[PDB]
């Protein structure tokens, strides 16, 4: 057992769930407010911005480094990129928009690389980005996540299937999400810390209540298991 | 008096001071190593990546948000962007590649905006990115910084003058840099925390020694002034 770390991410995209930009902005500021004043477990913030091509004039690409606090992660963008991270034993950052199956393929490819280069990654913990929508009515959590993501999936011309996206993220009641996320972590050898995106939750009070309930549960768990 | 915060940044660019990429990479990992094991003041890490255009298909641009730890900053890319940050009282991130004169214009434009919107920014602290090259021989610090930046300035087709860039950053002996940086902060109303880029220092031991000496000096200062 080890202490699992949590954080938050924001999707840097202007059109989500037919919301006007200033509404999306306002919702995001509330999330920030909750992290700063209402809770203590949300350690770092990151942005999802891989929908934009970041290339130089000669077609070489910006290196996909992401800092989380003082820790540098490499966005797991392709099997080749994960091998470059393995060369230095650097932690990965898994995309929320990759299916769980793809994430697992990528982590194992990384593990194969390290073994091949003889790099000790025993202590490396990666980060997994997940969209989280918790609703007492499971159907409503899913509908909300779906509506939120429609323009982005359309923009990115995703092959995916919103179904898969949903299955690879966390939409449902609290208990279902807890378990589903633990399952996904297991799928990734329990080597992943997390970044959650709560922006699909339309109700700000529900978002607040969820973030605070989870904060308290994690603090208790850490204490109970001598994880702090 | 207030506690000034420090961090580090890396320039996400492959060609610096005629170094092969793996050498630049290796130097950067040493910086990370020093921050994690040898010191405690370097709080956050960021990347300089504004040399790449980040636009959508319709010519709209990615919003220039940067997270530092759990704090969201807006890159001060233009007077209009700074007004958008002022609307919400968000902190700015000043570019190392803007002359000091331009930074001062931008901060005051931000302050004018906030006053106009009646937004209280009393408590806001911004972050300033600076390249730091400390050498007992002042001439050598400058030459090193100049050689390091030549390809980047050329790529960005900077209007600037490496001279100005140098004057707006910190190259020289330790005491000169301490004072020069304090001066720049004063120019920005003492409302700036910092991000330093040490990558132009060719000698890894000198880089290490500098980072550790500064760490100790800051800890003492904080204690002496009841800043912690
Ligand atoms: C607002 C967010 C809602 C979305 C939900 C996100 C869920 C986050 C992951 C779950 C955290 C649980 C702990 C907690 O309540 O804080 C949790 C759960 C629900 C489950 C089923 C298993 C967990 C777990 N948390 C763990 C943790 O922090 N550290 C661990 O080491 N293990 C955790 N586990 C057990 C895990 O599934 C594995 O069984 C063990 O890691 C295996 O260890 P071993 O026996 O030593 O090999
Ligand atoms: C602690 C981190 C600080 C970073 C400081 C900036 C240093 C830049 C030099 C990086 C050199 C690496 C090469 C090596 O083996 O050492 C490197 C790395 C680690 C990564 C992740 C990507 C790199 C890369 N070097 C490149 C280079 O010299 N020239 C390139 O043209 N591209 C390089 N890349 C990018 C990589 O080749 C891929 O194009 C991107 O990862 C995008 O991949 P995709 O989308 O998955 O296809
Ligand atoms: C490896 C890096 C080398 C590059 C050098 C970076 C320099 C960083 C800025 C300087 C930090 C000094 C403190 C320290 O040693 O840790 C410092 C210096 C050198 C000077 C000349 C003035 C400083 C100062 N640090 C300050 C700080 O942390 N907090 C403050 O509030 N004030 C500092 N000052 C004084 C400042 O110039 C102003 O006089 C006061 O802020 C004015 O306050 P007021 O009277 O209450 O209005
Ligand atoms: C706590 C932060 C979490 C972020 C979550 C993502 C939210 C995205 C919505 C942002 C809406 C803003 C508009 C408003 O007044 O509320 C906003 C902001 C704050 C900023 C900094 C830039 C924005 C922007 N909204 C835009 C929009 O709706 N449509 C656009 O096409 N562009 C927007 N921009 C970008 C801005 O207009 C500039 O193009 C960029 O700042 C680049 O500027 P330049 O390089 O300085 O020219």
């Amino acid at each position: 057992m080890t202490k699992w770390n949590y954080g938050v991410f924001f999707l840097n995209f202007y059109h989500v769930g037919q919301q006007e930009p200033s509404l999306t902005m306002s919702n995001a500021l509330e999330t920030l407010r909750i992290i700063d004043e209402d809770t203590s477990i949300y350690d770092v913030v990151a942005f999802s911005e891989h929908h934009i091509d970041k290339s130089y004039n000669d077609e070489t690409k910006l290196a996909p480094f992401v800092s989380l606090g003082k820790q540098i992660h490499v966005l797991a963008t392709s099997p080749e990129t994960v091998v470059k991270a393995a060369k230095y034993g650097m932690p990965l950052l898994f995309k929320w928009d990759d299916s769980q199956q793809k994430r697992i393929e990528l982590l194992n490819h990384y593990q194969a690389a390290a073994a091949k280069f003889n790099v000790d990654i025993a202590n490396v913990r990666h980060r997994l980005m997940l969209f989280v929508n918790v609703n007492d009515n499971p159907t409503q959590a899913k509908a909300e996540l779906s509506i939120y993501l429609e323009d982005y999936l359309s923009y990115t011309q995703a092959e995916t299937s919103i179904d898969e996206i949903i299955n690879s993220n966390a939409a449902g009641n609290f208990d279902t999400c807890l378990h589903h996320v633990a399952e996904m972590a297991q799928g990734l050898n329990n080597k992943v810390d997390f970044l959650f995106c709560f922006e699909s939750m339309k109700d700000q009070e529900n978002k607040k209540s969820l973030m605070i309930n989870f904060d308290k549960r994690v603090i208790n768990y850490r204490k109970e298991h001598n994880l702090n």
